């Protein structure tokens, strides 16, 4: 039905973007997922688990495997919530325009809900954003945002802008808890969206905090499903990623349980600012 595509019957949350369009609060992160089978699996998967978000790039190479999954699950397009970026080699106002229609070709699609300039680089990001609301004007994107910007990086699109962005996709999870961007993008209402929301693997060492595992046990829950919960009740997007059926499952089996104020706070009190990605001031491969 219509009011799918709007996310008014379901067991999973939204966050409403400034234009009044809601995002689905939970989806699924799809980097590292080869593309083809391990990559279509997995958002099938994720949409039979009750998904209705995937996160996907050009640069991910899985477009293809993205949309595969979306027709593949036999669920209306309408009703599923779908992000990619523009990559760094295409940014500019013309190669954008063309990145874009790449990227929806690649996925079988006649609209993208969310389009995000991918890095903000130094130089180019401006003009880029200009063709960002030139696709949001066409009604080819139903949401526009950026990804990895800095306050110092809004604040000068915001002196060129006409729209601003309406969605900041950063690095966040418990020891890297981004205060000072997200009280910049509370302030001017940019909804916030947490990558490597579970710290990208066993290398961080998220899942294995004692914590974190206590609050899960007493919720009978697992520490990522506490993490997940944390970013929920924050108010913020989270794509955790998984291509393992078992825990797409369980990463979705969020909406049973709360956390407490004080388990909030002890969440909240893991920060180191200790960034486990790249940073946005150098991290800028393939510019044209
Ligand atoms: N905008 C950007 O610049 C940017 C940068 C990085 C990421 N992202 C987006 O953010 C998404 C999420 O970040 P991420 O992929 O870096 O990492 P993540 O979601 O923080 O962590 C994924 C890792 O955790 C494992 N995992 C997932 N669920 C688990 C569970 N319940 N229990 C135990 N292990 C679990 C996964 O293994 P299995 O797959 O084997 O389950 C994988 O090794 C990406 O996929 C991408 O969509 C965006």
């Amino acid at each position: 039905a219509h009011h799918h595509h709007h996310h008014m019957n379901c067991n999973y949350n939204c966050v409403t973007l400034h234009n009044s369009v809601r995002m689905p609060q939970l989806g699924l992160g799809v980097w590292r997922a080869q593309d083809g089978a391990e990559t279509a699996n997995a958002v099938r998967w994720a949409i039979e688990a009750g998904y209705r978000h995937i996160d996907t790039a050009y640069i991910y190479s899985n477009e293809r495997g993205v949309g595969q999954g979306i027709r593949e699950s036999g669920v209306p397009r309408e009703e599923v919530w779908v992000t990619t970026k523009v990559w760094n080699s295409d940014q500019g106002y013309e190669k954008t325009l063309a990145a874009f229609e790449r990227s929806r070709e690649l996925l079988g699609l006649e609209y993208i809900d969310l389009y995000l300039i991918h890095w903000p680089g130094k130089k180019k990001f401006v003009d880029t954003w200009k063709a960002l609301e030139k696709l949001y004007e066409e009604k080819k994107v139903r949401a526009i945002g950026v990804s990895n910007f800095e306050p110092h990086h809004l604040t000068e699109l915001f002196k060129s802008c006409k729209i601003r962005p309406m969605v900041n996709q950063v690095e966040l999870h418990p020891l890297f808890q981004q205060r000072t961007l997200r009280e910049f993008c509370k302030q001017h209402n940019i909804a916030i969206t947490a990558w490597s929301p579970l710290g990208s693997g066993e290398e961080a060492g998220i899942l294995k905090n004692h914590v974190l595992g206590e609050i899960a046990k007493k919720h009978n829950k697992s520490p990522a499903q506490v993490v997940i919960r944390w970013d929920i009740q924050h108010g913020i997007v989270t794509i955790p990623k998984s291509t393992n059926k078992g825990r797409i499952q369980e990463n979705f089996n969020v909406w049973d349980f709360k956390l407490t104020e004080e388990e909030m706070r002890q969440i909240d009190e893991l920060n180191e600012d200790k960034r486990i990605g790249a940073d946005p001031d150098n991290f800028f491969p393939g510019g044209e």
